[PDB]
């Protein structure tokens, strides 16, 4: 078998990519004792604020769930398509009005992309995207780490 052991940085940003929202990235899943199979886990945690002049200051936190596995065609690359669910229960915390109205989830869908893997190094990517009536939600997640 093998672990590829990844983590970084993700921007989930939404209604108009612009928002570092991120925190730590760690993916970790277990390779099949036959097939080439494996499994692709995403995980997202979100801990910016993001001041300038305006008072955008980002409460609550978001979690993310998203899951697939991952599969050779024949032998160049492991891609899949990889399907979850993002909960987040923000507010704006400056103007009077505090939490509105907020509560909704989002089916995260898109693939889950792994590299071909290094003796100490992997690059695994996901890129999620949710929507929330007319707000889209886009989240990448880089997977840089190592491989044994």
């Amino acid at each position: 078998a093998t672990s590829t052991v990844t983590g970084g940085y993700a921007q989930s940003d939404a209604q108009g990519q612009m928002n570092k929202m991120g925190g730590f990235n760690l993916k970790y899943r277990y390779e099949e004792d036959n097939s080439p199979l494996g499994v692709i886990g995403s995980f997202t945690y979100t801990e910016k604020s993001r001041t300038a002049s305006s008072g955008d200051y980002n409460k609550n936190q978001y979690y993310g769930i998203t899951a697939g596995p991952a599969y050779r065609i024949n032998d160049w690359a492991s891609i899949y398509g990889v399907v979850g669910v993002g909960y987040g229960k923000f507010q704006t915390t400056e103007y009077p009005t505090y939490k509105n109205d907020t509560s909704d989830y989002g089916f995260s869908y898109g693939a889950g992309l792994q590299f071909n893997p290094m003796e100490n190094v992997a690059l695994d990517f996901s890129y999620e995207q949710s929507r929330i009536r007319s707000v889209d939600v886009g989240t990448w997640i880089a997977g840089v780490g190592y491989r044994f």
